[PDB]
């Protein structure tokens, strides 16, 4: 399974906070460690982005591009299943050390966003998700959000998509010999992959609506994230930049 032994062997490891959790609880303290914790995944899904199959084919300025549009549905995706094996669902895992109850979700103004991801985390053991199958839809996840004008190659990321979506159909043949089970799986994966976007929408929308005014809630937006949510997320939220959906 040379395709999987790939996604496994680059699957990033545990990212902590940094966030003080000795401190009580404050809108202040957990914005700035989820933007802390938000930087820190970013080096990694970087790395992890460009050590994917073929990921190299693509121009250098999509790879940027690409990673910065998914940046948060694939910390999204992510955070849910480490919630849904770590703790089961019964709270957000974003971190070992930023752990989210129903408290913190209120407290950090993000509730409705932190509850839908709690109903992702829980798909995720309903639907009996498998690692290998996580790992797959992880990686295509990034491949399914682009500009309305396009990338500078665009047919060379629409090869790159459509192999990653023959390896999500392999993932799910493998063991299932009738293709009426392979097509319920694959409604059923590409359902839940749709439902990461929405999600990710209204972190967008939050994440915006924060930085503009920062100022005024002492939130501290490290460097390189503000420059994305000042450049790249408007292009989302204005519709310019628009992710893939299967239904
Ligand atoms: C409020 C914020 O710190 C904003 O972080 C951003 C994350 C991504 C972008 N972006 O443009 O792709 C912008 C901002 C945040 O949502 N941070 C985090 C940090 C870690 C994780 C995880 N895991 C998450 C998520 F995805 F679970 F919501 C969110």
């Amino acid at each position: 399974p040379i395709f999987l032994n790939v996604l496994e062997a680059i699957e990033p490891g545990v990212v902590c906070a940094g966030h003080d959790n000795n401190q009580p609880d404050s809108f202040a303290a957990l914005l700035s460690s989820l933007n802390e914790l938000g930087e820190r995944q970013l080096v990694h899904v970087v790395k992890w982005a460009k050590a994917l199959p073929g990921f190299r084919n693509l121009h250098v300025d999509d790879q940027m591009a690409v990673i910065q549009y998914s940046w948060m549905g694939l910390m999204v995706f992510a955070m849910g299943w480490r919630s849904f094996t770590n703790v089961n669902s019964r709270m957000l895992y974003f971190a070992p050390d930023l752990v989210f109850n129903e408290y913190r979700m209120h407290k950090s103004r993000m509730y409705s966003q932190c509850v839908r991801m709690r109903h992702l985390s829980q798909e995720f053991g309903w639907l009996q998700i498998t690692p290998q199958e996580f790992l797959c839809m992880k990686a295509l996840l990034l491949f399914s959000i682009i500009p309305v004008d396009g990338l500078k190659n665009q047919k060379f990321f629409d090869e790159l998509r459509m192999n990653y979506i023959k390896e999500l159909d392999r993932i799910i043949a493998c063991k299932r010999k009738n293709p009426t089970s392979c097509s319920r799986r694959f409604y059923q994966l590409t359902k839940l992959l749709d439902s990461v976007q929405p999600i990710a929408r209204e972190l967008h929308q939050f994440t915006f609506d924060l930085l503009i005014k920062s100022h005024m809630v002492s939130v501290d937006f490290p460097e390189m994230m503000a420059e994305i949510i000042s450049v790249q997320v408007p292009k989302i939220l204005s519709g310019k930049v628009k992710p893939i959906y299967f239904h």
